[PDB]
């Protein structure tokens, strides 16, 4: 077997263990916030938002889109883990703006021999509108209560800035 | 006073803008890895694994479980954005250990007056078995090519340590 970047991460983790020492924080996030954002490698959510360890739940998927898994995860965050505020954070230069479902599902048929023509990969073109659509999906879900403040924002991957949309 | 904790994140972000400066990184992660892990507020993935900005996609949900949205997001990460390695990272003291689906269904009747008895919240008991179950869901998906490198691991929230699971 050939080593990969996982082995690099295991080695690098030793330094973090030495800094972290032995210290327990509560399962319930201190700020009562859950953030929904993209997986993008150029977004490190804690320094961008000023999070201390234990401050907020961080949910991440392709595009920061609201899905059944995001709602599942938020109902656990809120009803089991005490959170009561949501931030939907999309970002500039997102991979979701680089394909359409039709073009991507043709590519998958060619490359993987799978027909995913009926599956929605959740692309978008207008970042602000994508944030407003995902906030509406949360507000229309009966699993997300009404006394939950939901904010929308955009992270600029070139500058580090977070700016409100919703 | 501010209206929500989001407003404190916006204020804290000004120091991060000053540090970040203006700098573009590629969409394709430098290490070609996607990490799948839990939303837990006590896991800051970049310092734990030594990631620089731009190094790895980070997918997070409740428990770090493989779902339809995780596969959607990994197919985008791999087939559109060039990753070729996955790390499945669960952790100690996870909220997914604190309920069974029947117990959480009863809690949601109390908390929301909604009946979610048909929905699978994906809890687990044994943490290594939960990593192995998630890796087998990836290996059995025709949407994740057989040549993708997959490893499993557990993060100890009290010590900072990541250890490999086989
Ligand atoms: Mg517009
Ligand atoms: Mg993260
Ligand atoms: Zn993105
Ligand atoms: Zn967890």
């Amino acid at each position: 077997m050939v080593m990969s970047y996982f082995d690099n991460f295991i080695k690098a983790n030793q330094a973090y263990v030495d800094l972290h020492g032995t210290a327990h924080l509560p399962l319930k996030p201190k700020t009562r916030v859950a953030i929904v954002t993209c997986m993008d490698s150029r977004l490190h959510v804690a320094p961008a938002l000023g999070l201390a360890l234990g401050d907020a739940h961080i949910l991440r998927n392709a595009g920061g889109r609201v899905t059944d898994d995001v709602i599942r995860s938020l109902v656990i965050s809120e009803q089991q883990l005490g959170t009561s505020e949501i931030v939907v954070l999309h970002h500039t230069d997102c991979g979701a703006q680089t394909f359409t479902n039709a073009e991507f599902t043709e590519q998958l048929k060619r490359d993987l021999a799978v027909d995913a023509g009926d599956q929605d990969f959740l692309p978008f073109t207008d970042i602000e509108e994508s944030v407003r659509e995902d906030i509406a999906l949360l507000k229309n879900s009966p699993l997300i209560p009404e006394d939950i403040i939901i904010s929308g924002a955009i992270y600029d991957v070139d500058t580090g800035r977070v700016r409100e949309v919703n």
